[PDB]
């Protein structure tokens, strides 16, 4: 009963429920090389969401991206390319959701896109710095200004959320459209109760990252940093102390539970915590992150575990996670 | 009493009475060289009105189009180019009605035609994927960028017409200004009875189309397929069926007694059908089709008929028909 | 008292209370020659309005002025250039103020007159086909196109310019900011009893034309029809029937006892005429024409009469005009 | 607790405590060498504020500051330029703050300065001939086309900017963001008492100039009018005028007094004078002034000095200058 292809929100924009993001591998550890391949599997196997931001390897992601965009000549109609907004430089004025770097920022990743517009523009996180009146307004003039189609916010609370678009039908402004959200096994409570909400009050979309808690539930840390994993890499030590923290190796411990119940359905850890990622309607998209072609075309594999996840397997999961969210 | 020029709906655009479409002929049907001579015999005998849309033979109906507009060198300001907005490729995000596709869409059209703006540009169909809001919010966007002068509907019902009113009324954002609905002796109900209480309401004006029933209403087909008439080309595997269905066959025997009737105005049946399509004021234009010369002067002719409507003539159609709508 | 600047209407543009206009001379009666001498005097003597029309000599009067401007090079900033929209064309849609022609019109008279914007875009009639809604959101459009810096009306009726009023504070558009209307002695009820309304309600100023009543006034057609004077050129048939109608003679009657006025005040009817015009607040500026540069320092002379212009010269002249309006 | 970046106001636009400001040097008084020197220290020195005017050097202040901004290189992100509009020619619509001027006179500040946009424009003083509205509706239209950031007004008085404010809201248009005010021992009522309710009701904030009273608070003036201060400057009469003036002596003597607090804290009176600006987070930034390298450096200096500013030297000045305003 999957549909490949969905709106996002309560939006005209088709999404495939897999998008393939540059966070870590674009203009950083992969080889361009490498990068044109993981998205030209991607584009030919129906994906057509791909996800950047100003602050990924600063810039270099968004120039890498470009250029496989230009090298490939793929229809841009075809695509639908998003940024982040939030990190730009190391000025006082370079960072933030003020009108200045809404505008400066995004005029800036375009440049490094060679693209006129994205078809979404984030806020990366927050700004406590600027109105939410000056920041709907700011998005709702480079949309205007046909420097994007839509906006959305990440990692903003619902009541934030809820904010801009109180801002937007006030002084009639355009009202964000999507929500880009961690959610994965071990981070779900904001996706599963409060995103939902909102779809349903002001047709806010979710879209999700890290389906994989950033390779943790690959199951790959069961025994230590596997060299040149994501977590052994400079400027990751964060994620090396999460992997190696108290509550990093209650994890593994229940993956390997879950590993089983992969077993069990012929299908890989990662593939069953991704189809887990798709299994309601709620989540719109689900971003990937791969560093190298076998990773890749195993996530995409997810699709076929999807028709697997019956209510009990769903149950068994609950289970053995022991976070299921309160309604 | 009638004025060869009139207002489309309730605003200050001047078209005439009988336009010039460009479905199957242009870019595919007939020669470019057929086009242009067919053009300017609709542009020299007063015709202003050119229809076309981004599906039409992929394209190339607008790129033909634009050609002989380009090569007659006709003043922009004297001619009313509409397209319609909906088939743009086979990508999913080609399609639509959604703000990307409508920009996307009409900036491709807008190339393809060599214009910087059409006079009108129409949503092709309803698109049940796409709240209304965005839909208007991205025609009234291209109106303020100069890409179109006018926004209109096709084939939308009367309460979709109004719910765009509704949001760019609440919005205060552009509502739409026509509606491109099908209108022949066999299909009336929607424009005699629904449109007008639109125009009476909010302005909306009708602009009708294949009048001839896409030629049916001729009455070539009063035994079987003629070859290279419309129905026997490829890709209409449809209106052959249609023709060759039972209430096909009951329409060309009912087209039989009508015919009757145009002998005994000294008119045809096409110039009957067409000038029975303008003889209320609510309908704006009448969108022609044609294949060669000879059909398009022969339909251009309808003018001289629409004297000879009486109500006897009408009522007598109407008995025979039997189709009458009911108010 | 008087104060050669003053605001038109309530606005921040600030105009000469004279100004030249091109209607009949530029690019048709004179040549570019004397169109020049006139309008650096003009300029020279501190006027900063001109004033012209896209129907005046079929676009040559826009192409002359321009000219002149260029060639002299006078800043923009210091000018202040008005045209008038309506009579664009022979095509059905090369007139009115629908949106097609207030911007397909403009775009064309900007480029005649070799510039980017007009300070006052001026729609050079009423539109009885076109909804008043639709103008002003055309006219609002243009104005945030950079195209003109305000809009204004011509020959409306102070309802009219009040419902475009209307329109513009409902759906937040922009209001008009000036209305060009006729006069001199021999029309007056208008500018004197109905213009001030608007003024001190919406803030419309006045900017009059005709103050010589194309001529008239300056009693030169007291024993006929001068050679070469207006009313003898092509096209002109209707000012000569005007002035030999049995009106028009009793017009230069009255105009003979004016006369006396004027040789006791020691000047010239025309500059008695002009300066009557500029004796009350409510006209911001005056209009003049001008076919040589006698005409146009002589009138440029009514600034010293305004002085004399006593409450007892005034109701001199209104009881030899006898056309005083009621208050 | 000196944050050296704060919020202009309630915006998302941060700029350092510090400014430095272009009038009478830049283009003037001081050669272009040492323009680039002072910037450049600025700059280094963490300054990222920049204000200028069109009517400085009668346009030669832009010139400059563009200049150098263009042979450093720095990036146009990093900077904030802000820039007054009102005096812009000699002619009658080169000035004031009607639509006309608003967009022609920022223009040519773009033109001049080499930049297509500035952070901030501001009103340099109330137009008593231009409605507010069409003010507010021209400021807005500015940061639509892109060419401002924000805007903000210079010498209103709270009313006319609340004014300001409630047109931007009655209208939804947008309201000033900052008030550009003269600030020192000598003026303090306006930005004291006033400004911070603005700021509370509409998140105006507060810039302030000419924190040393144009160098009459550094002190140098006490006895007589040093070879080429400031006041001895050609055009620069009404300063000295003041410095002579009663009152004017009566203010050297007050500094005297302050003098002996400055040795006793261990920093100079322009230090103390500076540093005594910034005690109240009312004040977002002090726009300084100066001719040579010495005077900026020293002025810099004065953050040192804001640690010292007890409430107890703070109630020592207030006895001395004997102006504390009344809240
Ligand atoms: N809005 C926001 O704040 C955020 C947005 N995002 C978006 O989401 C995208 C995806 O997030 P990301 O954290 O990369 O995703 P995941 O959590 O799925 O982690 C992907 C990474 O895990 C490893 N991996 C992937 N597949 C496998 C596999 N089959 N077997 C073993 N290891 C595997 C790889 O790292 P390695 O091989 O080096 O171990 C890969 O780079 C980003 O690129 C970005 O576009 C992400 C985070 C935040
Ligand atoms: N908004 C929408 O969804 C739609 C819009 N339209 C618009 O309306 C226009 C007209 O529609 P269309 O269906 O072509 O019109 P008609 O129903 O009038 O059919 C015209 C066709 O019938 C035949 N014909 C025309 N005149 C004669 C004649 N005198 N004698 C015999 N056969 C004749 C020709 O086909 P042949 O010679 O090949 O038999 C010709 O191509 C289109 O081009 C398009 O612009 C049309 C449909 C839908
Ligand atoms: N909005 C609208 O509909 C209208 C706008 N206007 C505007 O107003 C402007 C002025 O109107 P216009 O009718 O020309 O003005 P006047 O009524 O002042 O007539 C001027 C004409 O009268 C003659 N004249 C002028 N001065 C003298 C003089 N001192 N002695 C003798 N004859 C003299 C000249 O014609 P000659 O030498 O050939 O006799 C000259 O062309 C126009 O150019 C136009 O810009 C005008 C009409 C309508
Ligand atoms: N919005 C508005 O209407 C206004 C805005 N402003 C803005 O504010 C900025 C600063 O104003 P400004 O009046 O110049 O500032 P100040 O009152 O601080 O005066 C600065 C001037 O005083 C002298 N000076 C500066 N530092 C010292 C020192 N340490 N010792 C001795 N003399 C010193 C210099 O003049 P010298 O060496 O020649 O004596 C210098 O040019 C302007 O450049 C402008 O950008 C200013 C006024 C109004
Ligand atoms: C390093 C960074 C950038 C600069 C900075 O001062 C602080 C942080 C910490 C949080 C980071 C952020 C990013 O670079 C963007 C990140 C990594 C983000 C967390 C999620 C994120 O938002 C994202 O988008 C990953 O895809
Ligand atoms: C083939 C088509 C295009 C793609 C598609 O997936 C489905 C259809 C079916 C209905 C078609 C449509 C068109 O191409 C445009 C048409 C033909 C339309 C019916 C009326 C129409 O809207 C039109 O405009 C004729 O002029
Ligand atoms: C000839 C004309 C243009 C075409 C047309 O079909 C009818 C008329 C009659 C009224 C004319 C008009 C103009 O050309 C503009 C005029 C002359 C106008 C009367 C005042 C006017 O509006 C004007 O502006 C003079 O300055
Ligand atoms: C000379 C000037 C410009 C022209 C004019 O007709 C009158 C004045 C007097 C007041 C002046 C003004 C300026 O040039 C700008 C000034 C100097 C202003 C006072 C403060 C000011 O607003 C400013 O900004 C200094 O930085």
């Amino acid at each position: 009963m999957l549909q490949f292809y969905r709106n996002l929100g309560k939006s005209g924009l088709r999404v495939s429920c897999l998008g393939l993001g540059t966070w870590v591998t674009f203009g950083g550890q992969i080889t361009d090389e490498m990068a044109e391949h993981l998205m030209t599997l991607a584009y030919d196997n129906g994906i057509n969401l791909f996800d950047t931001a100003e602050v990924y390897a600063a810039g270099k992601a968004e120039v890498v991206l470009g250029n496989i965009i230009k090298k490939k000549g793929w229809r841009r109609s075809s695509l639908v390319i998003t940024t982040k907004i939030f990190w730009g430089g190391k000025a006082e004025t370079e960072r933030g959701l003020s009108r200045k770097h809404i505008i400066e920022g995004l005029k800036a990743s375009l440049e490094r896109l060679q693209l006129e517009y994205v078809d979404v523009v984030f806020a990366n996180r927050p700004d406590p710095n600027t109105p939410m009146e000056e920041t709907v307004r700011a998005m709702t003039h480079v949309i205007n200004q046909g420097m994007a189609m839509y906006w959305g916010t990440s990692r903003w609370s619902s009541m934030e959320i809820m904010e801009a678009y109180s801002v937007a039908r006030q002084f009639n402004l355009i009202p964000p459209r999507c929500e880009q959200a961690e959610y994965h096994m071990f981070q779900r409570e904001k996706v599963e109760v409060q995103l939902p909400e909102l779809f349903h009050k002001i047709g806010v979309g979710a879209m999700t990252w890290s389906p994989l808690a950033c390779g943790i539930v690959s199951g790959k840390y069961d025994s230590g940093i596997p060299p040149y994993s994501r977590a052994s890499l400079k400027g990751y030590q964060w994620l090396k102390d999460k992997i190696l923290s108290e509550e990093g190796r209650r994890q593994q411990a229940k993956l390997k539970e879950l590993q089983a119940i992969a077993e069990r359905l012929g299908c890989t850890l990662p593939q069953l915590a991704i189809a887990w990622c798709l299994r309601n309607e709620g989540v719109s998209s689900v971003l990937l992150g791969a560093s190298n072609a076998e990773q890749l075309m195993e996530n995409i594999g997810a699709i076929q575990v999807l028709p697997k996840l019956s209510s009990s397997i769903v149950h068994e999961i609950d289970s053995i996670l022991g976070n299921k969210p309160y309604s």
